[PDB]
């Protein structure tokens, strides 16, 4: 649309991902590969506010971005993920979320939002783009027969509404997570998804700051594939562009001129999954298309790197309390460390298999 959040702004690079990458690159032995790995710290990515413990980090990024903009004559933009719902990841075998519905989880989540808003409010010369709650609303389209999801539904909707309503008050541009082509892009899922997202947008007052939806977050789908990945058989929407081209008109019909962002951070290598639903640490993944507003789609504001490649999606250790068995499938790189922690061998392959090359 007319207002693409990224136009006219310089993205603030994550110093934390930058710190992870710098430490990772010096351990890569081939000198040509190590220098390519180091350059990954210059590629814009999203900061995951996966716990209240991450909020102080957010505050430093806003203030730093503000100072960098003044030092360079630029307007700065900070990219974040809101990812702390109570009973988070309701359909997963295991979740790392710190809040539970049964222990005032919604109230604790709303205080988490309040703390984030209180940071953002202090730095009005820094633009913020937020992805809202990966692995939440999508579960409420297709996974209502999972008891935890049925039991989480009202809390997910209330908590996401609180996030949208209150982040809008400080001018945050927001994209609700909307799964990916293999999740909500099945033709039969497009209408229930649109109905849910539209109800969410309406409950939050149709704020213009609610730009639309984020897709492929932490996944591996192509934006545009010349040949469908065999995992996609039965779904004519075999890539993200097909999914977005199908869903967007349903949102527009409701009066929401929605736009989209698409994660491509681990999409450089296609045809690496046995089944489409295999999501954990998929072996052989490569860094994908670099972030850009040159998307070639009327509906897509930016290609982005939301999931930071190299941070594990979960342990393959079946004895860990956080073990998700998806992370031990044959197509999951193993052994793998606990979710969020650095997975050095995975990062090195992401670098080696990057497409376009680094
Ligand atoms: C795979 O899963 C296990 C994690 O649940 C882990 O085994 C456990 O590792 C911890 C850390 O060594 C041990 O807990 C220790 O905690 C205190 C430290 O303050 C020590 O004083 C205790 O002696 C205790 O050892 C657990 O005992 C241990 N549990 C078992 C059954 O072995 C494995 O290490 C994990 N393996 C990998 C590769 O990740
Ligand atoms: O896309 C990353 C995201 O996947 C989640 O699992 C989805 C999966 O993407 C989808 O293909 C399948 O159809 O449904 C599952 C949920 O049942 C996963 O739970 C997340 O941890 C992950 O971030
Ligand atoms: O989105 C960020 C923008 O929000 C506006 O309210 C501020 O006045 C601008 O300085 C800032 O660049």
């Amino acid at each position: 649309s007319a207002n693409n959040p990224w136009t006219g702004f310089q993205i603030f690079l994550s110093p934390y991902y930058a710190n992870e990458v710098a430490a990772a690159a010096k351990q890569i032995t081939d000198p040509t590969l190590s220098s390519k790995a180091a350059s990954v710290a210059n590629i814009p990515t999203f900061t995951w506010l996966d716990s209240v413990a991450k909020i102080p980090d957010l505050g430093t990024y806003l203030a730093s971005a503000s100072a960098l903009g003044k030092s360079t004559g630029t307007k700065q933009l900070v990219q974040i993920v809101i990812y702390d719902l109570p009973d988070r990841d309701c359909a997963a075998k295991a979740s790392n979320g710190e809040f539970s519905i049964a222990n005032n989880g919604q109230a604790n989540y709303e205080n988490y939002i309040d703390q984030i808003v209180a940071q953002i409010q202090q730095f009005p010369d820094v633009r913020v783009v937020a992805v809202i709650e990966p692995d939440s609303l999508a579960n409420l389209v297709t996974n209502l027969n999972v008891q935890k999801c049925a039991n989480a539904k009202t809390t997910y909707l209330a908590s996401v509404n609180y996030a949208l309503t209150n982040l809008a008050k400080v001018g945050v541009y927001m994209y609700m997570d909307a799964g990916h082509a293999g999740w909500l892009g099945w033709p039969a899922n497009l209408s229930p998804a649109a109905q849910l997202f539209t109800q969410v947008w309406q409950n939050a007052g149709k704020s213009p700051f609610i730009k639309g939806l984020a897709t492929n977050v932490a996944n591996y789908n192509a934006l545009q594939a010349a040949s469908p990945d065999p995992i996609t058989q039965g779904n004519p929407n075999y890539d993200e562009i097909h999914y977005i081209n199908a869903l967007a008109p349903l949102l527009q019909q409701a009066g929401w001129d929605a736009t989209f962002i698409v994660d491509q951070g681990r999409s450089g290598v296609q045809n690496i999954r046995q089944q489409w639903g295999d999501w954990c640490n998929i072996k052989g993944a490569g860094f994908g298309t670099r972030p850009t507003t040159n998307t070639g789609s009327q509906f897509i504001d930016s290609i982005v790197w939301v999931k930071p490649g190299g941070e594990s999606c979960g342990t393959s250790n079946s004895s860990s309390p956080r073990y998700d068995s998806t992370c031990s499938l044959p197509d999951a790189a193993q052994p793998a460390p606990e979710a969020g922690t650095w997975f050095q061998a995975y990062f090195q392959t992401l670098v080696s298999a990057a497409n376009p090359p680094l």
